[PDB]
């Protein structure tokens, strides 16, 4: 069980790993849990999915894995070499603390591999409506593999797989071990949602969660990437202005197979229909934050 | 200090790495290591350069280097599951041992690298002639990123270019870290070279190590892959056979200009410009089974 400075960090310890499709508040998300003291999540390690995308993939190939088996890199050492590379950049990229947890987006198409790898992990899978993180996606040219950002009916595709697949990881986890949360929800309901995730987490109710924009940069606090996409609007208050800025600019051909592009989002309970969804109503406490981000009173930062 | 059923195992034992251009006579050494009672070095992992080759390009493209560094993965980070990873697969693909090795031919041009990750590792650079090691890949067919084998030059020219970047790296760890080991010196002197090269290691003498083709397949010996392309060569006792089996089926155009195409022959001791050289002269044990495996006394396996 090897130590940092004193918190112990092993294959058994509960780590909680965040993902979701890109552009679905997996940032946002990950910030709230770095505010609870005893968590501490951190920037995208980015290593982690391409680690595990390449083992999958020697697994896959039969020739690759006769040779391997034929060697002795059976799956149990395949198995045992992932958790020590995957346990050392969770805990040692970060400041140490009881509760660890990354979000790398796509490392929730692999689930129920890293639920057997590390036996008391729980996930956080975001979702947020597809015409919203492909659009998302398009405006901010967010480069992701696969995602060919002149095309929303692609772009609606690419996604629809996506969560398809990382969605049914999910449940086959199961309840007691994976939580969708609803990117929506979370924004509306800040509160009430926290409440919730820190409950299926297992882990003591914090306030702190509701203020991670105090906490940017501070230590046991929220560490962010300059690089990474989501900084500028993670560093605000939970609010409003990206419920569906999406309205109205996706091209009408699309939204007429909005249904058949993304049956994903009826499975998931969003209305492909509606153009946007009302999908629901604010706290008090968000509708201020949003007022406050909208008149100016967060600055750009220098950086 | 993971353990094994006991021996324990973490980054300051000693280890040792064997490698090379292929068909240099890796297989062949750490056959003879794996023989001795305090080692195993057991069958090429595969993963282990494939997971160097990619941490490397990492840190070597300035723009993914930047976005890791800001997400805290550094090369403290990276180093530490490098570490972690490359144990567990030198440790639980093979039986325990005292005293664990690995043989991966290119893990040889990270020998400085690592060098720093195990500061108590030492290092065996197989040197095979070139014209030899090239002979084999083409005539064998065995199939090498980068060496075309329709052409004895280009073959020369990648051979050349891997051995002077793995003789470099040899020479920066310095005589107390590598040791060149001679295939030609190996095969025609097997115990005045083992003797050296057990005394390089720090290894106590164990007559087992001229004696690894009565271990194949045995607890505490050696361990083959069926697929791997040397098998049926290590089988044997080290013998003659195939000290220079190329002289003559090298292009005319390419012996007339092997010194330019392959400078590192003369680097290394070798004579360029015989066809072929006399490496020396062969120990009796060895001309004795030489004369056993030509007239048929070793058969090949069913397998
Ligand atoms: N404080 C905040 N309140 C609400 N949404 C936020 C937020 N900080 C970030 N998000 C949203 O999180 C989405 C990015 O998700 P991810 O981190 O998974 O890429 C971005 O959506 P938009 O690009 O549509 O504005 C961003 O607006
Ligand atoms: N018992 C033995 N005696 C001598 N050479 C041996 C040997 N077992 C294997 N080798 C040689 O080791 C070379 C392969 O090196 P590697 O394992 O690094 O790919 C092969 O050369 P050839 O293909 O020319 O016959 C093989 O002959
Ligand atoms: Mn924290
Ligand atoms: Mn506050
Ligand atoms: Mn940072
Ligand atoms: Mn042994
Ligand atoms: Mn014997
Ligand atoms: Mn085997």
């Amino acid at each position: 069980e090897l130590v940092m400075v004193e918190y112990r960090y092993g294959k058994a310890m509960p780590l909680i790993f965040v993902g979701g499709v890109p552009r679905s508040g997996t940032t946002l998300m990950r910030a709230m849990l770095d505010a609870h003291p005893e968590v501490r999540c951190g920037e995208e390690t980015r290593i982690i999915p391409r680690v595990l995308a390449m083992r999958q993939a020697w697994s896959k190939s039969g020739r690759e894995k006769l040779r391997l088996d034929e060697a002795g890199v059976t799956d149990e050492v395949l198995d045992a070499a992932m958790q020590a590379f995957i346990l050392e950049v969770i805990a040692k990229h970060g400041e140490p603390a009881r509760v660890l947890c990354n979000k790398d987006p796509f490392t929730l198409k692999s689930s129920v591999y890293l639920s057997r790898l590390f036996p008391n992990s729980k996930f956080l899978l975001m979702v947020r409506d597809g015409r919203a993180s492909v659009h998302s996606m398009i405006t901010r040219k967010v480069t992701i593999a696969g995602f060919d950002l002149s095309s929303y009916r692609d772009c609606l595709t690419k996604w629809n797989k996506a969560i398809e697949v990382m969605y049914a990881q999910c449940m086959e986890v199961g309840k007691e071990k994976c939580l969708p949360v609803y990117y929506e929800q979370l924004v509306l309901h800040p509160r009430r949602s926290l409440k919730l995730i820190l409950d299926f987490l297992g882990i003591a109710w914090s306030d702190a969660v509701l203020h991670h924009e105090d906490l940017i940069g501070k230590p046991g606090g929220v560490s962010l990437s300059k690089i990474e996409r989501s900084t500028d609007q993670v560093i605000k208050p939970v609010n409003l202005e990206a419920l569906s800025k999406w309205t109205g600019h996706i091209p009408g051909d699309v939204v007429r197979d909005m249904a058949q592009i993304a049956p994903m989002l009826a499975q998931l309970g969003y209305d492909p229909y509606a153009n946007p969804p009302n999908y629901g109503n604010p706290d008090p406490f968000v509708i201020n934050n949003t007022q406050r981000v909208l008149k100016g009173d967060y600055k750009t930062p220098a950086n």
